[PDB]
């Protein structure tokens, strides 16, 4: 008796493999990403508040005060809406409703450690696209974009703002992407998790633009530095909604509901105390720390324009080597990209305490 | 631009459908099963220790602690047991590791809803294997089940106590069942979220049989009385187990870091204080008086050997025109057979307070 060769795709991801090796080692964790300090009081009192009260079973589409919340902030009908246990099995359960064997889907590259493996358990492949790493930071190329496009290709998924890059896609480039979607009909995934956390001026999401074909993905735990709750949403034409409720009800049924329970009050809550205001310019300045902290070891640093991760060169070095002798964690890029990697690229993350962002900066530095 | 072909079984489930015409047309929800009271003390007030202090990512296989307290009550090793978002996803992620384009699972009837979704949503057949209806009650057939046997028959699914029938396989039923799968080679899939919900004696465990083969799932939900807390798990083979936690993985990633806390110590605290014990207790009485108060009716009623759950036959009745007449919530077979379900055939659901079981009564006997 064997598994069947499906679960060939089921490896320990690289981001809890290196969280282990760091705790083992006494090292500092700067590799996967979750905050170093607990979510905000008015998440924790709604969770509260909820215990003992709304401990059952949920609608598999989502608590109806959550579907409504989302509404509001979103601008459609809680029908448009359908609450995920994660942003990652809204991404699952996604390209399982939109691809199949002898479909293609368009993955820009470096990629998120969950697209690839959720392709290829649904049939698709890959049709990598790998944007350009210039001295000024990293760029959609979308000439190389349209080149790979076919017959084929029924979906086109997109990540903004970006993790690992931490790119922030343009009004412009938008655009040209909502408008090859229409051109060749193809599908638009959008993994927006990191919406709220962006240092400039505000992203205009991708609905705006291509609404009939834009399924956007958002999470709680990313919105609200509780990334252990396990609730998550996809926003996108109400027609397809109530399959893909239909899907993720037989993945795990509907999110817990406690936790569903009080993100929706502190959904929004934080709307109306300028939170995710906050939230960003402590992100921003412990985002200059790092980077400018870098900087100073003479290493090449790229600056993000959203999401709590930024990229930068370390010549001569390779995680496994780095948490062991430097005692810090990093994950390298090799996990995000598919082939060729630029060799000693590597991802940091900075939604640590300014302590540690400090203690990683000094074990660093002495060792040049 | 059209969904791909694959969401032919992405068809919205009956239970939160029939719960959500219930609650709208004022009728008592007999049907899905979810306690009408809150969880135990205990366990609130451990998920709120947590709170706080464990609100970020966990390790996809589980919680060590987590982990750890399954290990103890199965009396495993902690890497043969991997921690999942609800029994659902157990059952999801576990047929996709088993079977795909060209294997065969042999399945019970009636079923789960999950069942077949899963089968057919991991590029399988799967052959069905009808059980029997005596007065006595419900009945197996090791001779049907040696039949549905073909060569291309991967894995079993068993499930007890058997949900909806109330059904607790006995000892030389599982052995039995344990013999034909070592023979063919086959894997076993038990679903035993109700292990704690039994009326009768103390009921074996499958995997006693056949231990190197075998998966076992539960629930905490099931457990607790906290179906919502999305927190189930699978025991089974520790070789296995690495590759069952990098499926899931790509699911769900991992189960809700607070509420896999609570569970751990709620697990624990559970043997120690009798609490599963005396959640048996309640549940036989409620058992007893839906179905007694069935008879003074004159229905025909089973009384189940596990789960807080019943099957019974109403004269020439249906599902949605009771909802609405009526205005008691109920299940129709349609939903656990695939074809020619038998006639008058609805499962109730007696895991409420007394008095909407009597409530739900009063509104059925005046038809
Ligand atoms: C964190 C993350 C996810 C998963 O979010 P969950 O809600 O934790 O499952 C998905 N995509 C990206 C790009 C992420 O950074
Ligand atoms: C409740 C139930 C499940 C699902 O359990 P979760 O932990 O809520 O996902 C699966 N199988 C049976 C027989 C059940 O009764
Ligand atoms: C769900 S694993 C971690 C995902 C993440 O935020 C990361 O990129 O580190
Ligand atoms: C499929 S959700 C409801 C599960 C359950 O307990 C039931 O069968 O009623």
């Amino acid at each position: 008796m064997r598994l069947h060769p499906r679960t060939e795709a089921a490896k320990e991801s690289i981001f809890p493999r290196m969280s282990g090796l760091a705790q083992r080692l006494g090292a500092v964790n700067l590799g996967q990403g979750f905050p170093s300090n607990p979510p905000p009081p008015f998440l924790l009192e709604a969770v509260r508040r909820a215990l003992g009260r709304q401990d059952q079973y949920a609608p598999p589409a989502g608590l109806p005060a959550l579907r409504e919340a989302l509404a509001e902030e979103f601008a459609v009908e809680p029908e448009s809406v359908v609450v995920t246990s994660g942003a990652t099995e809204a991404l699952y359960v996604l390209l399982q409703s939109l691809v199949g064997p002898g479909d293609e889907v368009v993955v820009l590259e470096p990629f998120f450690d969950v697209y690839l493996p959720d392709a290829f358990l649904a049939g698709a492949k890959a049709r990598l696209v790998r944007l350009d790493l210039t001295p000024e930071g990293f760029r959609l190329d979308l000439s190389a974009l349209e080149k790979a496009l076919t017959p084929r290709t029924r979906a086109l998924l997109l990540n903004t703002p970006m993790n690992p890059t931490g790119l922030v896609f343009g009004e412009r480039e938008l655009e040209a992407i909502a408008r090859l979607a229409r051109a060749h009909d193809l599908f638009l995934i959008s993994d927006e998790v990191y919406d709220e956390l962006y240092y400039g001026e505000r992203p205009r999401r991708l609905r705006e633009f291509a609404p009939e074909r834009t399924f956007t993905v958002g999470s709680a735990g990313k919105r609200l530095e509780a990334t252990g709750y396990r609730v998550g949403w996809i926003v996108g034409p109400k027609e397809f909604m109530p399959r893909l409720a239909g899907m993720r009800q037989w993945t795990s049924f509907s999110a817990p509901t406690p936790l569903q329970a009080g993100v929706a009050e502190a959904l929004k809550l934080a709307r109306r105390e300028g939170f995710y205001e906050a939230l960003r310019e402590g992100y921003r300045r412990r985002r200059d720390l790092l980077a400018g902290g870098l900087r100073a070891m003479g290493l090449r640093v790229y600056v993000p324009e959203g999401t709590y991760f930024l990229m930068a060169e370390l010549p001569g070095w390779d995680a496994f080597r780095l948490v062991e002798e430097a005692r810090v964690a990093l994950i390298p890029a090799s996990a995000f990209y598919l082939e060729d990697p630029p060799k000693d690229l590597f991802r940091f993350a900075f939604c640590k305490t300014e302590e540690e962002l400090h203690l990683a900066l000094e074990r660093l530095g002495r060792v040049v």
